């Protein structure tokens, strides 16, 4: 299970309910988020989390892939690395 | 998440043959055989389909499935761009 390493972690299988503050608290345990790059979809099913270093992104992917969050989520999270092109497609910056 | 003709499947765990994995993958479309890539240790794979619609049928079918039956994990299936595949292939 090896996506190309980068400073962006793509987390899937998120299920409501949860607040953005709760998600951001989980994410900050393993590094420092770049707030200005952060992205989540309207329905809170997946997000792209840019970290201050690549090493923080690797710590976070490692910690979060295959965990259950929130506690009552029926799914386990899928966490992998993402390229800027993928993030920017979702931000509406690239076709 | 960007829709493509390449499905990336992770959380594979042995034992399984390539025959069994390919049979599974073929349930939902035609593979471009020469494009298929798996790691030497059989933990994740990129699967090119002959059309985009076949890749989407596959992603939908396999994301979150436990395969093989013995796998302690559930599969993660998502789309990939050609240059992700090319990175793993060498280029």
């Amino acid at each position: 299970g090896s996506g190309k390493i980068s400073n962006i972690v793509h987390i899937s299988n998120l299920v409501r309910p949860f607040t953005l503050g709760q998600l951001k608290e989980l994410l900050g345990r393993t590094g420092t988020l770049v707030e200005e790059a952060f992205w989540i979809d309207k329905i809170k099913s997946h997000c792209f989390v840019t970290y201050s270093t690549v090493e923080e992104a690797v710590a976070t992917r490692t910690a979060l892939h295959g965990v259950k969050w929130p506690q009552s989520n029926p799914k386990f999270l899928c966490a992998d690395y993402a390229e800027q092109d993928e993030l920017d497609y979702h931000r509406g910056l690239l076709v």
